[PDB]
């Protein structure tokens, strides 16, 4: 998928996500 | 996908996303 | 999946996620 990002991601799902 | 971003993303899904 | 990111992710699930 070639990300090498620097903060938090999903990759496709059926659930929430939070970053505070 | 060639991202190397610096904060949080989805990649295409059927679920929510939040960043606080 | 070829990530080698630099902060925290899910990979697809049925549960929450938080990063403070």
């Amino acid at each position: 998928y070639t990300i090498y990002n620097s903060t938090g991601i999903q990759i496709g799902a059926y659930n929430y996500m939070e970053i505070g």
